[PDB]
C-alpha cells in the first residue's frame, strides 16, 4: 500500500529493486527444493506480511512467510510488474494472432516502451530469473514453468480477465519465457 | 538521443540525476558571473553536445559548451521534466484561472501525482535551486528568475499566449526558493 512505484524503488544500473532482491535471494536460499513453496499459505496475515517489507535479515524468517511476502510484494505494487497499459493490448489481439512468439514480440514492444519506466521489463526480467532457476530443481520443488506461469501471472497482470483464448496466451508465453531464460 | 528517461537515471535516495548534478556544479563554478550565460549559441552542434553527455571532468570544457549542453540534456529527455499532462492541465485552465498562487499550488499537486515517477519533481526542484542561485548574483549574469523563467520554461514544458501563465509559475518558483 505505501510500497513506492517500481521506477522509484531503483533505477540503472541497478537490476531489480533491492528489497525484492533480498526476498528472491533469501527464498531461494532456504526453499529452493521446497515442494510447496508458493502453493501453501502462511499463517501471518497481509498487515503482518507488510510490516516484514518495512523493517533485519530475511533469512531469519520463516521460508513460507518469505513467500507470502513475496507475493504480497506483488500485489501492493502501485502499478503491476506488467503494467495495465501493456496487457489492455495484448488481451485486445484478435485469433489470427495465433503466434506465442508475435506475443512475446509485442510484450516486449510494449514494456520497453519509452512511455514505460525501464525498471519494469528489469524487473520482469529479475522474476523470470527467479522462476527458471526454480524450474531447474523441479524434480525436487515440482515447479514447472507452466506451473509458475498459472501460480504468478495473476500477480504479473494483475487483469480481472474473464478467461478466453487470450488469457491462455498470456500464461502461455509467460511459461515460454520463464522456461527460455537460458 | 539515447538519453534515458530522468526516471531511469537515478532513483531516491539520490536527489537528481548525476550527469545534471556535474553539468549544473560545473556551470556555477565557471559561469556563475557570465554576464552572457545561457544566452550564447556555443560552436557546437547537438551531435557534438551529445557526444558530451553520453561520456571526463566536465570543468575542462568551456562554459559555453556547458550552457549548451545544459540545454541539450533538457531537450533530448524523453519525456520533459514537467510532464505534458501538467502542462497541457495547466494550459487549459488558462482563461479561467488567473491567481499564481493557485497554479502553483496545483503545478506541485499534478507533479507530485502518484502516476508520475517522484524523479520528475525532485529534477525540478534541483533546477530551480540551480536557477535561484543564478539570481542571487544578477547584477553581474543578469539572470533573473524572470529571464531564467522565458529561457528555460519552453525547456522544462517542452512548448515552441497561454504560456505566459507557465512562465510566470517559473518565474515565482525561482523566487521563492
Amino acid at each position: 500500500s505505501t510500497l513506492p512505484d517500481l521506477a522509484e524503488q531503483f533505477a540503472p544500473p541497478d537490476v531489480a529493486p533491492p528489497l525484492l532482491i533480498k526476498l528472491v535471494e533469501a527464498i531461494e536460499k532456504k526453499g529452493l527444493e521446497c515442494s510447496t513453496l508458493y502453493r501453501t499459505q502462511s499463517s501471518s496475515n497481509p498487515a503482518e506480511l507488510r510490516q516484514l517489507l518495512d523493517c533485519l535479515d530475511l533469512e531469519m524468517f520463516d521460508v513460507h512467510v518469505l513467500a507470502d511476502a513475496f507475493k504480497r510484494y506483488l500485489l501492493d505494487l502501485p502499478n503491476p510488474v506488467i503494467p495495465v497499459a501493456v496487457s489492455s493490448e495484448l488481451i485486445s489481439l484478435a485469433p489470427e494472432v495465433q503466434s506465442s512468439k508475435e506475443y512475446i514480440q509485442l510484450l516486449k514492444k510494449l514494456i520497453r516502451s519509452p512511455s514505460i519506466p525501464h525498471q519494469y521489463w528489469l524487473t520482469l526480467q529479475y522474476l523470470l530469473k527467479h522462476f527458471f532457476k526454480l524450474s531447474q530443481t523441479s524434480s525436487k520443488n515440482l515447479l514447472n514453468a507452466r506451473v509458475l506461469s498459472e501460480l504468478f501471472s495473476p500477480l504479473l497482470f494483475r487483469f480481472p480477465a474473464a478467461s478466453s483464448e487470450n488469457t491462455e496466451h498470456l500464461i502461455k508465453i509467460i511459461e515460454i519465457l520463464i522456461s527460455t531464460e537460458w
